[PDB]
């Protein structure tokens, strides 16, 4: 697929996702919810849409990822919603995996009123 | 899909889910859990279930979404399982949005025993 | 498909996934991550992958659980990542149900630069 910016990295067959990158420095208070860049613009196959989720490695760290949702139509560059649930604060260093995106098939269906 | 009330709305093509409402404000204290009622039913098409997910916007302010797998067997009205992870006090207000439903594939397989 | 461990439970086909089981007792610190052991291998089809989703009941109990990614290719035993989010200390009993894992298909493409 066709991506712009390079903060996303090619996968093995195997894995189910790609690494995301952040795309610079991040300091993050205790507590604090934060939109992390990652520089990176997508063209999602058409029927598909590109679930976002945390690495282990990351979430060992204190760091919880909230679920994100990079709609098929999507055309902006990616960010990543963090929360720094620990008490202390926390750096992310610049290129560091952030998370993980991977590309699932969505169905569309049309809603009808019924019971 | 059929669907019965109006906490949902339609999508585009283009767009993975569809979008929840609150059925009626909802506070939530840092910390705490709350199921959001939707006031929906929905029947899914045969093979696929449903995953919640919050929409970026309230996630961008410490809102998280708590078991959002609604089963292809479930018939009751949709509630959203919300939990308050900033440090402060926050409220949702009735029709906001809060979520967003993706159809997704059913897979069943059988459990067997054996050497991995 | 192939396991090996008890930690985890057949579903009815009205089920979009698996019940995973706390292989034993964990204690959990205030504000301590720590990883659950299910005890459970898989062996995911081909072409798959499986989604973690934490019980809403434990998320409940002042339980952060991280969503957790289980690849085609991984064939170690599966753990769920927790962190206590509360101000006193939580234990998890033996097979206790702490989560879900959906079997989900999964798209592999090389990544190609071009003009979005």
């Amino acid at each position: 697929m066709i991506i712009e910016g390079d903060g996303i990295l090619d996968k093995r067959s195997e894995d189910a996702g790609y690494d995301l990158l952040a795309a610079k420095e991040i300091h993050l208070l205790p507590g604090e919810v934060k939109v992390i860049p990652t520089g990176v613009k997508l063209m999602l196959p058409k029927g598909y849409w590109g679930l976002i989720i945390g690495k282990s490695s990351i979430g060992s760290k204190g760091l919880d990822v909230l679920g994100g949702v990079i709609d098929e139509g999507y055309r902006g560059e990616i960010g990543v919603i963090m929360i720094n649930v620990s008490r202390k604060s926390i750096t992310l260093m610049e290129r560091q995996k952030i998370a993980q995106l991977i590309i699932l098939p969505c169905k569309h269906e049309v809603l009808e009123q019924g019971k």
